[PDB]
This record gives C-alpha cells, structure tokens and sequence, in this order.
C-alpha cells in the first residue's frame, strides 16, 4: 500500500492521474519524484521550471553544483539529487527533445532509468514542450518501466485523450 490517490490503473505497474506533479509531490512526499530535465539541468520551463520554482530555486542551486563537478548528462541519462521540500529524492531524467532535433529513439533509454527505483511519481517523458507524441511516450513507458510508476499529467484534455486511446 502507498499514499497515491485517485490514479487510474493502466497496467500491473503503471497508474495515471490528471494532476499537477508539483501539487502531487507536495501532498504525497514520494520517495522519488522524476524531473523532465535537460542535459544541463537548467530548470527553466515545463515540469523542471515548475518543480524548481516550488523548491525556491534550491533545486537549481544543487543542480549547478552537480554540473560544475560532473559535466552534463546524456540524452537518455539521469542523476539522483535531493527532492528538497517535494520528495526524498529527485530523479532528473533527460528524455529526447524533438524541438531541439534529438533522436526520439532515446525515449526507451530515458524510461529505463525508472527501473532503478521501486516507486516513482513522474511526468510523461518527451511530451508537452519536449515535442514528442504523448500517446507514444505512454506506450514506451508501459512497455519499458517494470517498477511502480504514478504518472501525473498536467493537461486535462491530454489526460482524457491518453486514457481514451490507451491499448
Ligand atoms: O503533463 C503534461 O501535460 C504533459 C507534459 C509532460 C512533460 C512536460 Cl515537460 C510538459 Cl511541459 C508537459
């Protein structure tokens, strides 16, 4: 049993809700919240900007020290940093950004990072401003992630479209 409420069950291990991931994280305080990061951990917009704003920029401060020490992530890669006030940990995962011309084929690699954590609160990788087809992203998620993932979809109309079209 866990603290996630009102999620629709898609598969054995994947659940989905129309929710703001920031508000979800603040309510649940999951062990792991996933950030839809870029390789520089520059948390400007989208989920990253929203999570970082909710940490009062502490996520960005920590991230800048991480990059200064380690250099950028890979597209498809991840790192574990603090969850600050939102979660125990934040798993920063870099899905490909189609609007930057990155290879959509790296989306599966990005979702494989979730398998290192038993339970996660996450957004749909590579959807929204990342420019990928969200139906595709959900399919890759369910076909790749084996651990328990609670997907928080911000856009209402998108949530309805994802559920109605799910195979
Ligand atoms: O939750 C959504 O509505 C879809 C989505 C997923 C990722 C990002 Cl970064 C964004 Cl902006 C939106």
């Amino acid at each position: 049993v866990n603290s996630f409420s009102g999620y629709l069950k898609l598969t054995d291990n994947v659940y989905i809700k129309n929710a703001d991931i920031v508000e979800e994280a603040k309510k649940v305080k999951p062990t792991v919240v996933v950030n839809a990061a870029n390789v520089y951990l520059k948390h400007g917009g989208g989920v990253a900007g929203a999570l970082n704003k909710a940490t009062n920029n502490a996520m960005q401060v920590e991230s800048d020290d991480y990059i200064a020490t380690n250099g950028p992530l890979k597209v498809g890669g991840s790192c574990v940093l603090s969850g600050h006030n939102l979660a125990k940990h934040c798993l920063h995962v870099v899905g490909p950004n189609v609007n930057k011309g990155e290879d959509i084929q790296l989306l599966k690699s990005a979702y494989e990072n979730f398998n290192q954590h038993e339970v996660l609160l996450a957004p749909l990788l590579s959807a929204g401003i990342f420019g990928a087809d969200p139906i595709h992203s959900l399919r890759v998620c369910v076909d790749t992630v084996r651990t328990n993932v609670y997907l928080a979809v911000f856009d209402k109309n998108l949530y309805d479209k994802l559920v109605s079209s799910f195979l």
